Protein backbone atom coordinates (compact mmCIF):
# COMPACT_ATOMS: atom_id res chain seq x y z
CA UNK A 1 0.00 0.00 0.00
CA UNK A 2 1.22 3.58 -1.13
CA UNK A 3 1.78 5.72 2.05
CA UNK A 4 -0.94 7.90 1.73
CA UNK A 5 -3.21 4.91 1.34
CA UNK A 6 -2.28 3.83 4.69
CA UNK A 7 -2.62 6.82 6.69
CA UNK A 8 -6.62 7.53 6.28
CA UNK A 9 -7.61 3.89 5.30
CA UNK A 10 -7.52 4.91 1.64
CA UNK A 11 -8.90 8.44 1.55
CA UNK A 12 -7.38 10.88 0.11
CA UNK A 13 -7.68 14.27 1.55
CA UNK A 14 -9.08 17.01 -1.19
CA UNK A 15 -9.09 20.54 0.41
CA UNK A 16 -12.89 22.03 -1.16
CA UNK A 17 -13.99 25.43 -0.20
CA UNK A 18 -17.44 26.94 -2.16
CA UNK A 19 -18.87 30.33 -2.12
CA UNK A 20 -22.58 29.83 -2.47
CA UNK A 21 -25.81 32.54 -2.76
CA UNK A 22 -27.18 31.47 0.71
CA UNK A 23 -27.00 28.83 3.49
CA UNK A 24 -29.51 26.22 1.73
CA UNK A 25 -28.02 23.86 -0.44
CA UNK A 26 -30.79 22.58 -1.52
CA UNK A 27 -31.91 25.79 -3.51
CA UNK A 28 -29.21 28.22 -2.65
CA UNK A 29 -26.50 29.17 -5.74
CA UNK A 30 -22.74 27.47 -6.58
CA UNK A 31 -20.78 30.44 -6.75
CA UNK A 32 -17.21 29.69 -6.84
CA UNK A 33 -15.56 26.30 -5.95
CA UNK A 34 -11.71 25.72 -5.19
CA UNK A 35 -10.61 22.23 -4.57
CA UNK A 36 -6.81 21.89 -3.80
CA UNK A 37 -5.71 18.34 -3.43
CA UNK A 38 -2.95 17.43 -1.01
CA UNK A 39 0.39 14.64 -1.50
CA UNK A 40 2.51 13.11 1.02
CA UNK A 41 6.52 13.64 0.51
CA UNK A 42 9.44 10.86 0.84
CA UNK A 43 9.36 11.47 4.73
CA UNK A 44 5.71 11.22 5.29
CA UNK A 45 4.42 14.92 5.10
CA UNK A 46 1.61 16.21 4.06
CA UNK A 47 1.90 19.21 1.31
CA UNK A 48 -0.68 20.91 -0.68
CA UNK A 49 -0.24 19.57 -4.67
CA UNK A 50 -2.65 20.94 -6.89
CA UNK A 51 -5.40 23.93 -6.65
CA UNK A 52 -8.80 23.53 -9.08
CA UNK A 53 -11.04 26.72 -8.78
CA UNK A 54 -13.99 27.72 -11.20
CA UNK A 55 -16.27 31.00 -10.52
CA UNK A 56 -20.01 29.10 -11.27
CA UNK A 57 -22.79 30.43 -13.66
CA UNK A 58 -25.33 29.88 -10.89
CA UNK A 59 -27.90 27.29 -12.19
CA UNK A 60 -30.93 27.67 -13.74
CA UNK A 61 -33.37 28.55 -11.38
CA UNK A 62 -30.98 28.43 -8.65
CA UNK A 63 -32.53 31.23 -5.29
CA UNK A 64 -29.84 33.85 -4.61
CA UNK A 65 -30.17 35.80 -1.02
CA UNK A 66 -29.15 39.65 -2.15
CA UNK A 67 -27.72 39.87 0.83
CA UNK A 68 -25.60 37.13 1.23
CA UNK A 69 -24.25 37.89 -2.50
CA UNK A 70 -23.55 41.40 -1.61
CA UNK A 71 -21.43 39.81 1.28
CA UNK A 72 -19.46 37.42 -1.00
CA UNK A 73 -18.34 40.62 -3.17
CA UNK A 74 -19.17 39.00 -6.22
CA UNK A 75 -20.10 40.51 -9.26
CA UNK A 76 -22.00 38.27 -11.42
CA UNK A 77 -22.03 40.59 -14.60
CA UNK A 78 -18.50 41.47 -14.57
CA UNK A 79 -16.79 40.96 -18.02
CA UNK A 80 -13.45 38.91 -16.49
CA UNK A 81 -16.02 36.62 -13.99
CA UNK A 82 -15.37 33.39 -16.66
CA UNK A 83 -17.60 31.53 -14.86
CA UNK A 84 -18.42 28.27 -16.33
CA UNK A 85 -21.38 26.03 -15.92
CA UNK A 86 -21.25 23.82 -12.69
CA UNK A 87 -21.27 20.48 -14.48
CA UNK A 88 -18.04 21.63 -16.71
CA UNK A 89 -16.46 22.53 -13.37
CA UNK A 90 -17.25 19.09 -11.79
CA UNK A 91 -16.34 17.42 -14.11
CA UNK A 92 -12.81 18.78 -14.56
CA UNK A 93 -12.03 19.23 -10.92
CA UNK A 94 -13.44 15.14 -10.61
CA UNK A 95 -11.04 13.86 -13.44
CA UNK A 96 -8.32 15.09 -11.59
CA UNK A 97 -9.41 13.54 -8.03
CA UNK A 98 -9.90 10.31 -10.17
CA UNK A 99 -5.75 10.69 -11.57
CA UNK A 100 -5.16 11.31 -7.89
CA UNK A 101 -6.33 8.67 -6.45
CA UNK A 102 -4.81 6.32 -8.69
CA UNK A 103 -1.17 8.31 -8.09
CA UNK A 104 -1.99 7.56 -4.32
CA UNK A 105 -3.37 4.02 -3.87
CA UNK A 106 -6.52 5.64 -2.43
CA UNK A 107 -10.01 4.16 -3.10
CA UNK A 108 -11.78 7.74 -2.27
CA UNK A 109 -11.24 11.24 -1.73
CA UNK A 110 -12.57 12.43 1.63
CA UNK A 111 -13.78 16.65 1.75
CA UNK A 112 -11.57 18.63 3.85
CA UNK A 113 -12.86 22.05 5.05
CA UNK A 114 -13.35 24.37 7.69
CA UNK A 115 -16.87 23.85 8.77
CA UNK A 116 -16.80 21.19 6.00
CA UNK A 117 -20.00 19.89 6.01
CA UNK A 118 -21.36 22.99 4.70
CA UNK A 119 -19.01 22.42 1.22
CA UNK A 120 -20.05 18.93 1.69
CA UNK A 121 -23.58 19.37 1.12
CA UNK A 122 -23.27 21.72 -1.43
CA UNK A 123 -20.81 19.62 -3.60
CA UNK A 124 -23.87 16.55 -3.41
CA UNK A 125 -26.50 18.87 -3.74
CA UNK A 126 -24.53 20.60 -7.01
CA UNK A 127 -23.69 16.53 -8.17
CA UNK A 128 -27.32 15.98 -7.48
CA UNK A 129 -28.22 18.67 -10.25
CA UNK A 130 -26.36 17.80 -13.07
CA UNK A 131 -26.86 13.85 -12.27
CA UNK A 132 -22.72 13.57 -12.85
CA UNK A 133 -22.07 9.77 -12.24
CA UNK A 134 -18.53 8.20 -10.25
CA UNK A 135 -18.28 11.74 -7.26
CA UNK A 136 -15.15 10.22 -5.99
CA UNK A 137 -16.00 11.83 -2.40
CA UNK A 138 -17.31 10.32 0.31
CA UNK A 139 -20.79 11.36 0.26
CA UNK A 140 -20.87 11.87 3.99
CA UNK A 141 -17.59 12.29 5.95
CA UNK A 142 -15.53 15.01 6.04
CA UNK A 143 -12.60 16.57 7.50
CA UNK A 144 -13.17 19.65 9.39
CA UNK A 145 -10.43 22.13 9.94
CA UNK A 146 -12.61 23.44 12.75
CA UNK A 147 -12.43 20.24 14.64
CA UNK A 148 -8.56 20.26 14.06
CA UNK A 149 -8.09 23.92 14.91
CA UNK A 150 -10.13 23.62 18.25
CA UNK A 151 -7.34 20.87 19.15
CA UNK A 152 -4.00 22.33 17.65
CA UNK A 153 -4.77 25.02 18.93
CA UNK A 154 -7.37 26.07 20.89
CA UNK A 155 -9.56 28.11 17.49
CA UNK A 156 -12.38 27.21 15.56
CA UNK A 157 -12.12 30.59 13.42
CA UNK A 158 -10.64 30.10 10.13
CA UNK A 159 -8.34 33.69 10.79
CA UNK A 160 -7.37 33.03 14.32
CA UNK A 161 -6.54 29.12 13.43
CA UNK A 162 -3.84 30.10 10.90
CA UNK A 163 -3.05 33.22 12.90
CA UNK A 164 -2.22 30.43 16.16
CA UNK A 165 -0.37 28.50 13.36
CA UNK A 166 2.02 31.06 12.42
CA UNK A 167 0.35 31.62 9.05
CA UNK A 168 -0.34 35.00 6.87
CA UNK A 169 -4.54 35.53 6.83
CA UNK A 170 -6.09 38.76 5.94
CA UNK A 171 -9.00 40.18 7.95
CA UNK A 172 -10.08 41.74 4.45
CA UNK A 173 -13.54 40.15 4.32
CA UNK A 174 -13.17 39.56 0.54
CA UNK A 175 -11.90 36.31 -0.24
CA UNK A 176 -12.16 34.25 -2.99
CA UNK A 177 -12.58 30.33 -2.63
CA UNK A 178 -9.25 29.90 -3.76
CA UNK A 179 -7.93 31.96 -1.05
CA UNK A 180 -9.30 29.76 1.18
CA UNK A 181 -9.03 26.73 0.24
CA UNK A 182 -5.00 27.15 0.31
CA UNK A 183 -5.40 28.40 3.34
CA UNK A 184 -6.93 25.86 5.00
CA UNK A 185 -4.95 23.20 2.97
CA UNK A 186 -1.85 24.89 4.73
CA UNK A 187 -3.41 24.12 8.37
CA UNK A 188 -4.70 20.90 7.83
CA UNK A 189 -1.17 19.83 6.55
CA UNK A 190 0.67 21.81 9.50
CA UNK A 191 -1.58 19.89 12.19
CA UNK A 192 -1.50 16.36 10.86
CA UNK A 193 2.76 17.04 9.90
CA UNK A 194 2.89 18.24 14.05
CA UNK A 195 1.01 15.39 14.93
CA UNK A 196 3.77 13.31 12.95
CA UNK A 197 6.53 15.07 14.55
CA UNK A 198 5.46 15.22 17.76
CA UNK A 199 5.14 11.63 18.09
CA UNK A 200 1.69 10.48 16.83
CA UNK A 201 2.17 8.61 13.36
CA UNK A 202 5.28 6.28 13.67
CA UNK B 1 -10.61 32.47 33.82
CA UNK B 2 -11.34 28.93 34.30
CA UNK B 3 -8.95 26.31 32.79
CA UNK B 4 -11.70 24.72 30.39
CA UNK B 5 -12.37 28.18 29.37
CA UNK B 6 -9.01 28.91 28.14
CA UNK B 7 -8.97 25.20 26.35
CA UNK B 8 -11.53 25.82 23.29
CA UNK B 9 -12.21 29.65 23.55
CA UNK B 10 -14.83 29.72 26.00
CA UNK B 11 -16.82 26.65 24.89
CA UNK B 12 -17.71 23.34 26.72
CA UNK B 13 -17.42 20.67 24.98
CA UNK B 14 -20.46 18.27 25.54
CA UNK B 15 -20.64 14.65 23.39
CA UNK B 16 -24.80 14.40 21.68
CA UNK B 17 -25.99 11.12 19.94
CA UNK B 18 -29.03 10.76 18.17
CA UNK B 19 -30.80 8.26 17.35
CA UNK B 20 -33.38 8.66 14.36
CA UNK B 21 -36.03 7.84 12.11
CA UNK B 22 -34.09 8.11 8.87
CA UNK B 23 -30.97 10.40 7.71
CA UNK B 24 -33.16 13.62 6.60
CA UNK B 25 -33.13 16.03 9.50
CA UNK B 26 -36.21 18.17 7.93
CA UNK B 27 -38.72 15.38 8.08
CA UNK B 28 -37.37 12.18 9.96
CA UNK B 29 -38.33 11.26 13.38
CA UNK B 30 -35.85 12.41 16.86
CA UNK B 31 -35.97 8.95 18.41
CA UNK B 32 -33.13 8.76 21.57
CA UNK B 33 -30.98 11.44 22.25
CA UNK B 34 -27.87 11.04 24.91
CA UNK B 35 -25.37 13.93 25.64
CA UNK B 36 -22.08 13.53 28.11
CA UNK B 37 -20.43 16.67 29.41
CA UNK B 38 -16.99 16.78 29.55
CA UNK B 39 -14.88 17.84 32.36
CA UNK B 40 -11.31 19.23 32.90
CA UNK B 41 -9.11 17.27 35.91
CA UNK B 42 -6.71 19.31 38.35
CA UNK B 43 -3.83 17.70 36.22
CA UNK B 44 -5.73 19.81 32.87
CA UNK B 45 -6.82 16.35 31.09
CA UNK B 46 -10.29 16.05 30.13
CA UNK B 47 -12.47 13.13 31.13
CA UNK B 48 -16.49 12.17 30.39
CA UNK B 49 -18.59 13.99 33.42
CA UNK B 50 -22.23 13.70 33.40
CA UNK B 51 -24.60 11.88 30.99
CA UNK B 52 -28.52 12.51 30.26
CA UNK B 53 -30.51 10.18 27.85
CA UNK B 54 -33.62 10.12 26.68
CA UNK B 55 -36.11 7.90 24.68
CA UNK B 56 -38.13 10.17 22.38
CA UNK B 57 -41.47 10.40 21.59
CA UNK B 58 -41.87 10.71 17.38
CA UNK B 59 -43.05 14.36 16.53
CA UNK B 60 -46.63 14.95 15.71
CA UNK B 61 -46.32 14.50 11.35
CA UNK B 62 -42.90 12.69 11.70
CA UNK B 63 -41.33 9.94 9.20
CA UNK B 64 -39.40 6.90 10.55
CA UNK B 65 -38.02 4.85 7.56
CA UNK B 66 -39.02 1.32 8.27
CA UNK B 67 -34.67 0.56 7.95
CA UNK B 68 -34.17 3.37 10.99
CA UNK B 69 -35.76 1.09 13.00
CA UNK B 70 -34.53 -2.56 11.79
CA UNK B 71 -30.89 -0.79 12.38
CA UNK B 72 -31.56 0.35 16.00
CA UNK B 73 -33.93 -2.16 17.57
CA UNK B 74 -36.53 0.51 18.51
CA UNK B 75 -39.96 -0.71 19.42
CA UNK B 76 -42.12 2.31 19.43
CA UNK B 77 -44.84 0.35 21.68
CA UNK B 78 -42.98 -1.44 23.51
CA UNK B 79 -44.90 -0.89 27.34
CA UNK B 80 -41.38 -0.17 29.05
CA UNK B 81 -39.94 2.75 26.28
CA UNK B 82 -40.53 5.64 28.37
CA UNK B 83 -40.02 7.96 25.51
CA UNK B 84 -40.52 11.38 26.16
CA UNK B 85 -41.85 14.76 24.38
CA UNK B 86 -39.04 16.16 22.57
CA UNK B 87 -39.59 19.55 24.10
CA UNK B 88 -39.13 18.37 27.72
CA UNK B 89 -36.42 16.38 27.07
CA UNK B 90 -34.16 19.12 26.11
CA UNK B 91 -35.01 21.38 28.19
CA UNK B 92 -34.02 18.88 30.97
CA UNK B 93 -30.72 18.39 28.74
CA UNK B 94 -30.33 22.00 27.95
CA UNK B 95 -30.52 22.74 31.78
CA UNK B 96 -27.91 20.68 33.01
CA UNK B 97 -25.67 21.63 30.05
CA UNK B 98 -26.47 25.31 31.95
CA UNK B 99 -24.92 23.90 35.03
CA UNK B 100 -22.28 22.29 33.48
CA UNK B 101 -20.96 25.32 31.78
CA UNK B 102 -21.06 28.03 35.06
CA UNK B 103 -18.99 25.23 36.57
CA UNK B 104 -16.74 25.36 33.73
CA UNK B 105 -16.34 29.21 33.63
CA UNK B 106 -17.73 28.76 29.56
CA UNK B 107 -20.55 31.10 27.86
CA UNK B 108 -21.60 28.06 25.27
CA UNK B 109 -21.97 24.18 24.64
CA UNK B 110 -20.08 23.25 21.91
CA UNK B 111 -21.59 19.73 20.11
CA UNK B 112 -18.89 16.61 19.89
CA UNK B 113 -20.28 13.65 17.92
CA UNK B 114 -18.71 11.49 15.73
CA UNK B 115 -19.79 12.63 11.70
CA UNK B 116 -21.11 15.32 14.26
CA UNK B 117 -23.01 17.55 11.78
CA UNK B 118 -25.45 15.01 11.44
CA UNK B 119 -26.36 14.89 15.02
CA UNK B 120 -25.87 18.86 15.10
CA UNK B 121 -28.66 18.80 12.11
CA UNK B 122 -31.07 17.03 14.03
CA UNK B 123 -30.68 18.78 17.16
CA UNK B 124 -31.35 22.34 15.36
CA UNK B 125 -34.81 20.78 13.39
CA UNK B 126 -36.07 20.05 16.77
CA UNK B 127 -34.99 23.04 18.90
CA UNK B 128 -36.50 24.60 15.83
CA UNK B 129 -40.11 22.23 16.26
CA UNK B 130 -40.05 23.26 19.96
CA UNK B 131 -39.37 26.43 19.80
CA UNK B 132 -37.02 26.58 22.66
CA UNK B 133 -35.17 29.78 22.61
CA UNK B 134 -32.62 28.82 25.66
CA UNK B 135 -30.28 26.37 23.88
CA UNK B 136 -26.66 26.69 24.76
CA UNK B 137 -24.98 24.97 22.14
CA UNK B 138 -23.57 26.19 18.82
CA UNK B 139 -25.70 26.37 16.17
CA UNK B 140 -23.11 25.65 13.34
CA UNK B 141 -20.09 25.02 15.13
CA UNK B 142 -19.28 21.31 16.12
CA UNK B 143 -16.11 18.89 17.01
CA UNK B 144 -16.49 16.05 14.48
CA UNK B 145 -14.76 12.88 16.31
CA UNK B 146 -14.59 11.18 12.87
CA UNK B 147 -11.94 14.33 12.19
CA UNK B 148 -9.72 13.62 15.31
CA UNK B 149 -9.62 9.66 14.79
CA UNK B 150 -8.32 10.42 11.26
CA UNK B 151 -5.65 12.29 12.70
CA UNK B 152 -5.58 10.25 15.40
CA UNK B 153 -5.66 7.07 14.36
CA UNK B 154 -6.45 6.91 10.70
CA UNK B 155 -9.83 5.90 11.25
CA UNK B 156 -13.56 7.52 10.47
CA UNK B 157 -15.38 4.65 11.66
CA UNK B 158 -16.19 4.95 15.42
CA UNK B 159 -15.80 1.19 16.36
CA UNK B 160 -12.72 0.95 14.38
CA UNK B 161 -11.02 4.08 16.01
CA UNK B 162 -12.07 2.84 19.27
CA UNK B 163 -10.17 -0.54 18.52
CA UNK B 164 -7.39 1.48 16.85
CA UNK B 165 -7.26 3.49 20.42
CA UNK B 166 -7.26 0.66 23.05
CA UNK B 167 -10.93 0.41 24.06
CA UNK B 168 -13.53 -2.25 23.90
CA UNK B 169 -16.33 -1.91 21.13
CA UNK B 170 -18.97 -4.09 20.87
CA UNK B 171 -19.53 -5.22 17.21
CA UNK B 172 -23.55 -5.03 18.36
CA UNK B 173 -26.75 -5.94 16.58
CA UNK B 174 -28.85 -3.34 18.20
CA UNK B 175 -27.52 0.23 17.35
CA UNK B 176 -27.77 2.44 20.80
CA UNK B 177 -27.41 6.21 21.39
CA UNK B 178 -26.36 5.61 25.10
CA UNK B 179 -23.22 3.63 24.40
CA UNK B 180 -21.94 5.52 21.25
CA UNK B 181 -22.15 8.79 23.25
CA UNK B 182 -20.31 6.87 26.30
CA UNK B 183 -17.42 5.55 23.42
CA UNK B 184 -17.62 8.87 21.74
CA UNK B 185 -17.10 11.05 25.10
CA UNK B 186 -13.88 8.64 25.69
CA UNK B 187 -12.62 8.74 21.91
CA UNK B 188 -12.64 12.79 22.44
CA UNK B 189 -11.13 12.94 25.38
CA UNK B 190 -8.45 10.78 24.76
CA UNK B 191 -7.44 12.31 21.42
CA UNK B 192 -7.10 15.66 22.98
CA UNK B 193 -5.40 13.98 26.28
CA UNK B 194 -2.82 12.59 24.03
CA UNK B 195 -2.40 15.76 22.20
CA UNK B 196 -1.30 17.17 25.41
CA UNK B 197 0.59 14.40 26.73
CA UNK B 198 2.71 15.00 23.32
CA UNK B 199 3.76 18.67 24.07
CA UNK B 200 0.86 20.24 22.43
CA UNK B 201 -0.94 22.33 24.82
CA UNK B 202 1.20 23.78 27.65
MG1 LIG C 1 -15.80 28.26 3.57
MG1 LIG D 1 -24.39 8.89 15.66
Amino acid sequence: RHPMARRFRGYLPVVVDVETGGFNSATDALLEIAATTVGMDEKGFLFPEHTYFFRIEPFEGANIEPAALEFTGIKLDHPLRMAVQEEAALTEIFRGIRKALKANGCKRAILVGHNSSFDLGFLNAAVARTGIKRNPFHPFSSFDTATLAGLAYGQTVLAKACQAAGMEFDNREAHSARYDTEKTAELFCGIVNRWKEMGGWM
